[PDB]
């Protein structure tokens, strides 16, 4: 809508104060004029049409309840935006400014988040198994950063290439989440997950094998549940990633953390210059040591971090 850009302040799913980004027209509305193409989020109104109603607002604060998950939704990608152009010059998911456009109360009881192509939807959760999804920044970057991978190197959804797809996801949205630097962790998705039972998540990258996730290439699965294991297999390279970044000794292959920076920067220059949509784990690997390679040399110690990585979890 055309209007003026305007500065409202509201609560998030987690109860935390924060300001928006609004357009005035009559109505305050979730449309942020200063991210590129802009940042519009929506009201599908526990429908599953899409994208619903751009969200209107009569007075520009956004504290009930009901507003708690576009809240959400718009902040985080804002967060999302900066992070991918201020640390990796990149202008949106597709590097070309596309406006963001998200649609929450999506359906109902809708235990999921997705990028469907041009734009994320957030169910509510079930109030149970989750809270509203947008919530958690790292599932908000994490599904964003599908786009970003769909706009580079095509990664396919299923099995090995699928399961570097979904780690790819969980090492931007956590980079996204320390970036922010409210509440991270390596874990995914514990702000909106199971709300009755603190300490939990839906995986964690430190540790897979604390929710049955492979840790070593020798535990992956081969199996056809979830498009051959993609959520699944992730933590293989989850655990590499962790290990590039913190360091540590697994499976007694001792690994020199390199930090968070680096991480990112190693895997998005693999993701946008060398990965393609059938890589497997052994080519991410060569992916991975290149990118080293050109960033810092190849008799660095980064380049070294990252074959000691990929060596604990067993990958070639
Ligand atoms: O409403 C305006 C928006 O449509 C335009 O894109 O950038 C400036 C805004 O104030
Ligand atoms: O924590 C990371 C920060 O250290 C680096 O500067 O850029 C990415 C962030 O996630
Ligand atoms: O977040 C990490 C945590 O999972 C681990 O237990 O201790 C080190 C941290 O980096
Ligand atoms: O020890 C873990 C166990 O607690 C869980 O039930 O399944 C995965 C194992 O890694
Ligand atoms: O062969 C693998 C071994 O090299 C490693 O130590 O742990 C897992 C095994 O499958
Ligand atoms: O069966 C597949 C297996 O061969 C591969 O290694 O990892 C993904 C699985 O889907
Ligand atoms: O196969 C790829 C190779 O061509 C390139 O040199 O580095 C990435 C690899 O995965
Ligand atoms: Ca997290
Ligand atoms: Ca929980
Ligand atoms: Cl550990
Ligand atoms: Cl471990
Ligand atoms: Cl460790
Ligand atoms: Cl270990
Ligand atoms: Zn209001
Ligand atoms: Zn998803
Ligand atoms: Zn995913
Ligand atoms: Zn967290
Ligand atoms: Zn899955
Ligand atoms: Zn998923
Ligand atoms: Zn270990
Ligand atoms: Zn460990």
């Amino acid at each position: 809508i055309t209007g003026t850009s305007t500065v409202g302040v509201g609560r998030g799913v987690l109860g935390d104060q924060k300001n928006i980004n609004t357009t005035y027209s009559t109505y305050y509305y979730l449309q942020d004029n200063t991210r590129g193409n802009g940042i519009f989020t929506y009201d599908a109104k526990y429908r599953t049409t899409l994208p619903g109603s751009l969200w209107a607002d009569a007075d520009n604060q956004f504290f009930a309840s009901y507003d708690a998950p576009a809240v959400d939704a718009h902040y985080y990608a804002g967060v999302t935006y900066d992070y991918y152009k201020n640390v990796h010059n990149r202008l949106s998911y597709d590097g070309n400014n596309a406006a963001i456009r998200s649609s929450v109360h999506y359906s109902q009881g809708y235990n999921n988040a997705f990028w469907n192509g041009s734009q994320m939807v957030y169910g509510d959760g079930d109030g149970q198994t989750f809270i509203p999804l947008s919530g958690g920044i790292d599932v908000v970057a994490h599904e964003l950063t599908h786009a970003v991978t769909d706009y580079t190197a095509g990664l396919i959804y299923q099995n090995e290439s699928g399961a570097i797809n979904e780690a790819i996801s969980d090492i931007f949205g956590t980079l996204v989440e320390f970036y922010a630097n409210k509440n991270p962790d390596w874990e995914i998705g514990e702000d909106v997950y199971t709300p009755g039972i603190s300490g939990d998540s839906l995986r964690s990258m430190s540790d897979p094998a604390k929710y049955g996730d492979p840790d070593h290439y020798s535990k992956r699965y081969t199996g056809t549940q979830d498009n051959g294991g993609v959520h699944i297999n992730s933590g293989i390279i989850n655990k590499a990633a962790y290990l590039i970044s913190q360091g540590g000794t697994h499976y007694g292959v001792s690994v020199v953390g390199i930090g968070r920076d680096k991480l990112g920067k190693i895997f998005y220059r693999a993701l946008t210059q060398y990965l393609t949509p059938t890589s497997n784990f052994s080519q991410l690997r060569a992916a991975a040591v290149q990118s080293a390679t050109d960033l810092y040399g190849s008799t660095s110690q980064e380049v070294a971090s990252v074959k000691q990585a990929f060596d604990a979890v067993g990958v070639k």
